[PDB]
């Protein structure tokens, strides 16, 4: 049970947010946003899906989304802000790659309709996806 | 939970619309209602006859109801818009057929009490049922 | 969770309706109140007693319940209106009867603190009680 | 979850009602309160702690408080109005001693910090707790 | 579910307050907030974690912030005032140490990131975090 | 789950013994089978059902059956041996009734087919319902 | 979890034995085989298919069997013998009929690979399918 | 479910045994019988009923018996061995009281059909009720 | 639970055997090991680590590994002998491709440490992986 | 459930054990001793307790214990052999520090009573905590 404006999911409610922000402050825009909410998560195939679809669907803009998905210690080592164990990834064909060793945070591809992720320059201004528990 | 005016079943929400949409404007129209909406999806016996007395007793009209089944590549694959697995299928007589190799999308058949599938012109003009998650 | 004024019980809400009613007239009447409604059925022995307790002290009269069991092939073969599962039987002295092979739905008998059942003629008229999904 | 004004506890909703009243028109207040309500029953030394935390800090007033517990049969078996078990006891110290052969209504008492039981005169006029299924 | 602007967790909510407040009027005004509402207890690491980022983020101050663990009998005997379980403890390095005897409430050290514990004056003025049953 | 031969209900195992004993004598005798068996004792209209019909099958004679209701204060407060709750009753017309004020144990009627109870001289020889944890 | 030589099934176990029996003693002897069970019950299709493979596969013959649906009051009323208020109901072509008013059985046509039903004269000689719980 | 000879009770197992030994040998005797086992805690009246009544029938012998509690500080803060809260309590008459500051550990008092407690010396020899996780 | 040389997933038992068989006949060899089992259906990419780590660690030969998927209809259509549903695939790289039109049956790539599929000769002879229900 | 020489928690069996190996050797000895094992995984404060006395009292040693935690890519990015979630770490002091830049692989600290991680030399011999899924 959610909010009627946010994507209920598995447990969670979801959220694309159009104002364009660096990864660090899409996640503490998600954070301050209400509390125990932070940049989605994905944990199953399903989910990717869903989401994409609802992104597609409610993304007032074409602009890349983030998700909560970054590789704090560069080097593929990606954790969720929402501290829950890497368990799932559906990189995009030729991805990751820490293109000239300035991208760590997974972006969903718009031109994949979102279906597929991205290591990208954390400094990218994007939308965001925001995750929450009510 | 769902809202006062939805069919609370399974998880799920459902709801019959009158106005009459193109299949494809169906699913739209149900996925632009609010985020986790497809057209509905069946998935056991006790859902089509809820469904079918539902819409019996709320449908304001006469016509056929379009659901999320869709024959995509238009080669007997159906397959429900919001994911949700073929696990089940009350196809009415004779039905699905592709009667003049243009018809891939599903329809609940107002004559059998709306219990029965059919495929039919997804560009036919019918009511819908739309599935949400609240 | 149900609204104020209904019963809540083991993930239904119940209410009486003190307006004396045929009991399909009674069956419709709750189909139509909001979707996903139905007479009650009953599977337990609390559900019984909650009930009978509940419809003591809210019903504005005196007159018998009528409930969402009903014999419709006239041969002991009694059904629940909302397809519940017929698991549960909690029938009056020498009922049921058929009595003059005329009673063929089913009825709280408000001689016995509205817990034991009687088969009725369904045209008789009665309160009833409505069993909603919310 | 419960109306805000209400204590959640182990399924339940509670509520002090300051108004006095003789254990009979509480318990009658509480039923008609909202169906799925009556004067609240105890099963654990946990829930005697949360009430009489909940009365000392909400109650306005320094009245006895009125529970389910009631010996209607007057030989010492106490039985909760909303049925559930009688599992559990907290007398106050020397009750119940049925004073006078006069009284068989439970009431939390105001000196116990209203943690312990006695039974008084069900014809006294005392604050009363309601339980609500909401 | 929380009011929107609570932080969910594990079947409570919870909620800094920057107010800054005695231990025991930070207890009272939790409990005076609405009826079942305490300072907060912790029973896991995932708390912890969650409730410090939480209190990082939405903390208008730099103070550290009380809980419901206190020693009521001056003798390393913590007990949360929500009366749960006290079956984990987070102290901070060399804590509790009930220093200069005059420590018998417990805080959220911000040095720590509100990690960490740290037994404290009552007198001392934090602020403090509710934890509500809705 | 268990053992091969008893009869696997809702968290339980029962077994009728056709040895003729005495309502204490048949307690006993459960109690000493293995730890964690008693008379039986009936909470659900399931229960008896299934009872009765396990005894009319198994049962080799012809005899009443003993469970593990009994009436320790003689004065109709029935208590289960295994402790559970009274909160269950499925006596046999005009039963209880202290027949001659010597009746206080429970027993299975054979002649309503072991559905129904009758209270009886504990110093009567029945055959005997256990009911064991494994 | 089953013995072996069972087909462990959405909480039951199920097993087909090659003695052929009446429906009335192919009731009798999986009632008498250990106590808890029934000739089968089917509750979705996908038990249907199941159980069909597995007496295709494990039937040493090639007798139809019986399953626990009969026509008690004879006219199309069908109750489970296991007390599962019939909810399933997966018909051959053309059937029932009570063939000859001489027919209240259903039975797994050894035709249709046992997924197709059929009412048969209970006094004919099938294999037959038992349910146990153990 | 446990092995034959133990008590299966809300989840663990418990076995008396009549080997009399310390408190401490008690603990490592049960320790080491199997991993995951203590002497046992003990956590509501239901418990120290069932408990009582299984030593009566099974105990050979007429001595105490040691159970997991123990004032490890021995300043009377009760702990159990193995680690579950100390949420529950029932000392016998007068109980405890560190006779001559030399007694800390808990054993069940014979003379109270094995129902209360008593502090004693952890020197003495009891029989003991160990409690395992198999 | 499952037998000591079985390896538990997800309500599941799996085992490769290092016979070598035709689909079908290591389908057939599965059905017929004991009832309710099929060659493994995957549907988690969890299942599919822990499978082919399962395979690499207990496997011994180097064959391929049949699994339950075949394309019955030689038209791409997948379908999972445990009738389970097609919700996951992990093909390997240009698969399926029905090399010859003569591969509709599945197997994982020893190549790819078995944890890609490919269609394959069902007439090839691999090891397979048996899924039981116990 | 597990073997009786097995610690059952959470869902899982745990054993420690004696032999001296490098982590490496560890987790493949738990990955051989049975389909499904590995080397133990934690994610919450009451396993960390339960194992630490567990080891305590039955580690026929004095060395430190091997855990599935291992920094695969040397970066500081721990990965549980299991695959299970990565969400809970209970590190001794100081650690991880990746000492000399040459540990990468977690041990339960025997000096901290087992309780605390601490990253290791992946050839230093441990005795090691298997965890399995029976
Ligand atoms: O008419 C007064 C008596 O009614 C019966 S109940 C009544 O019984 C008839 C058959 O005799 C039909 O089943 C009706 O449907 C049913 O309501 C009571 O048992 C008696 O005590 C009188 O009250
Ligand atoms: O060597 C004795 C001290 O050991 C450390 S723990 C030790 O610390 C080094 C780095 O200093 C590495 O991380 C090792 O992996 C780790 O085991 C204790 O903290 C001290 O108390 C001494 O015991
Ligand atoms: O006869 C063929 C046609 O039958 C109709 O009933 C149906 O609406 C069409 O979709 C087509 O199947
Ligand atoms: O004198 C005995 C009296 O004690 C009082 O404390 C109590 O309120 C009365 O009910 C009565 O029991
Ligand atoms: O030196 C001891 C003191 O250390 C401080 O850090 C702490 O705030 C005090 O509560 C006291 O413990
Ligand atoms: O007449 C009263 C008697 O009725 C019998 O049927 C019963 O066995 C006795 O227990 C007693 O109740
Ligand atoms: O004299 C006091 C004594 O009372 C006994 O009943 C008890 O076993 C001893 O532990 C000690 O407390
Ligand atoms: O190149 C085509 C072939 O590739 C092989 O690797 C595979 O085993 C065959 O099934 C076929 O796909
Ligand atoms: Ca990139
Ligand atoms: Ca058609
Ligand atoms: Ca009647
Ligand atoms: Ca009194
Ligand atoms: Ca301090
Ligand atoms: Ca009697
Ligand atoms: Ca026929
Ligand atoms: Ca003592
Ligand atoms: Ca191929
Ligand atoms: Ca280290
Ligand atoms: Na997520
Ligand atoms: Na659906
Ligand atoms: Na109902
Ligand atoms: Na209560
Ligand atoms: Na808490
Ligand atoms: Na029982
Ligand atoms: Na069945
Ligand atoms: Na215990
Ligand atoms: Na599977
Ligand atoms: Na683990």
């Amino acid at each position: 049970n959610c909010p009627l404006d946010w994507l209920p999911m598995n447990g969670l409610c979801y959220k694309i947010f159009n104002q364009l922000k660096t990864w660090e402050d899409a996640e503490m825009f998600c954070r301050k946003y209400k509390p125990g909410c932070h940049l989605a998560s994905f944990h199953r195939y399903g989910e990717s899906l869903e989401i994409a679809e609802y992104i597609s669907d409610y993304h007032k803009g074409q602009e890349n989304v983030w998700i909560g998905l970054r590789d704090k210690k560069k080097d593929f080592s990606w954790e969720w802000t929402d501290r829950s164990c890497t368990d799932y990834l559906t990189w995009d064909k030729n991805q990751p790659d820490h293109y000239q060793n300035k991208e760590f945070c997974v972006e969903l591809v718009s031109l994949t309709g979102y279906r597929l992720w991205n290591d990208q320059v954390c400094e990218s201004k994007d939308a965001f996806l925001c995750q929450c528990k009510f």
